[PDB]
């Protein structure tokens, strides 16, 4: 799975993914929780091609999120405790109607 | 993506997955956000091989949960408007990062 034109670019090595402060207390739990579905390494093009920050951090930012989209997984890698609580109770209920639509039908 | 002793069960049609609705703010905005990363089908065994619901729907619940984790995705198959605004800040900065990285050793 490589996004297309990946060519020049370079995987640099992981780092500690920043912990981030928003305002609202959905995101700060979201993000905490969820932190660890996103990258913790970038791909980039080498300095000598740039003239400043502010290119080299676009390139890398669209390509590295991109490169991180077409990355295949399981379902399951990416569930959390609150993913797995609520399908616990959502897939039980979907259940009980499908008992309904067995008895019904049967 | 098969999880074992599949064997015997059948898939049911989609439905609409439930609306639920738990105290906290966090899980019910969660759960808006994220219920279409969860199953609207189920897998279950025929009626005529049990006594009760409870024990149709312990089955059902069990392995339709086993085999949507086992079921490959993209990483940003399952990405939100939530996630991606969130890789983008996380991104930004791992890029700085490694940015000061490049200058830093060059
Ligand atoms: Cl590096
Ligand atoms: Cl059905």
């Amino acid at each position: 799975a490589v996004v297309g034109g990946l060519g020049g670019y370079v995987l640099g090595s992981a780092m500690s993914r920043p912990i981030i402060h928003f305002g609202s207390d959905y995101e700060d739990r979201y993000y905490r929780e969820n932190m660890h579905r996103y990258p913790n390494q970038v791909y980039y093009r080498p300095m000598d091609e740039y003239s400043n920050q502010n290119n080299f951090v676009h390139d890398c930012v669209n390509i590295t999120i991109k490169q991180h989209t077409v990355t295949t997984t399981t379902k399951g890698e990416n569930f959390t405790e609150t993913d797995v609580k609520m399908m616990e109770r959502v897939v039980e209920q979907m259940c009980i109607t499908q008992y309904e639509r067995e008895s019904q039908a049967y």
